[PDB]
């Protein structure tokens, strides 16, 4: 599995079993572990290792988890930003995943937002 960490706030993305999505600095939470899987030839899905939920960015900017494999809002593109940083963009809405300093997670189209930079690291 990999971890998805906001460079700016040092918080890790987490999908909770209740479907909500937030950020935590608790490195010991098993819920911060993800699998990145191919979707077709150009995209990826971001899936919770422990719960099996996929990350979704909804049209309204909210971010949650779903097990509906048919949902068009679970497909992402990972774009290198440098250095070693990436952005995570939902293909359907053009929104980038953001972890806010208060721990909430949402989407934004503002490419210059500092809170949309991630680093992907192997867990262990
Ligand atoms: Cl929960
Ligand atoms: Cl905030």
């Amino acid at each position: 599995p990999v971890l998805l960490k906001s460079t700016e706030t040092g918080q890790y993305l987490r999908i909770n079993p209740d479907g909500t999505v937030d950020g935590t600095r608790d490195r010991s939470d098993v819920h911060i572990q993800f699998q990145i899987s191919p979707e077709g030839n150009g995209e990826v899905l971001l899936k919770s290792t422990e719960t099996g939920q996929y990350l979704r960015i909804n049209p309204d900017g909210t971010v949650d988890g779903t097990r509906d494999r048919s949902d068009v809002h679970i497909q992402f593109q990972i774009s290198p930003e440098g250095n070693g940083e990436v952005l995570l963009k939902s293909t359907e809405t053009g929104q980038y995943l953001r972890i806010n300093p208060d721990g909430t997670v949402d989407g934004t189209r503002d490419r210059s937002d500092v809170h949309i930079q991630f680093q992907i690291s192997p867990e262990g």
